[PDB]
């Protein structure tokens, strides 16, 4: 079985918090990206078996995807907004590292990242 286990989306020992910034990340940022027409390759872990990408998890050792991020937010997995922002950045970076510049999947990622940065520029202050 050559896919790794997916990133965890819950952990009984990891402290849980809700902040208005994490609420914004779920309700505005994730929602906007999730429903975007380019989102679908990013909505679940890369299935390197089904996609016939045998080298994927030889190259990418910190996988991340919006399905995992969405569940982490829904599960209050994150303590702060930076943890979630880091996961989005990891997802984009992995795409830019594994694929060739100018590939369609890279252009899709770049479009999602542009929207992402726009929404993060508008992050609300903590209540
Ligand atoms: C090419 O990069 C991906 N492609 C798919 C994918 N199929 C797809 C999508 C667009 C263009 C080309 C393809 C191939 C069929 C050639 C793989 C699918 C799918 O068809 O279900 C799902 N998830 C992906 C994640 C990724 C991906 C992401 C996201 N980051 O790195 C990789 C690799």
């Amino acid at each position: 079985s050559m896919n790794p286990p997916p990133p965890e989306t819950s952990n009984p020992n990891k402290p849980k918090r809700q902040t208005n910034q994490l609420q914004y990340l779920l309700r505005v940022v994730l929602k906007t990206l999730w429903k975007h027409q380019f989102a679908w390759p990013f909505q679940q872990p890369v299935d390197a078996v089904k996609l016939n990408l045998p080298d994927y998890y030889k190259i990418i050792k910190t996988p991340m995807d919006m399905g995992t991020i969405k569940k982490r937010l829904e599960n209050n997995y994150y303590w702060n907004a930076q943890e979630c922002i880091q996961d989005f950045n990891t997802m984009f970076t992995n795409c830019y590292i594994y694929n060739k510049p100018g590939d369609d999947i890279v252009l899709m990622a770049e479009a999602l990242e542009k929207l992402f940065l726009q929404k993060i520029n508008e992050l609300p202050t903590e209540e």
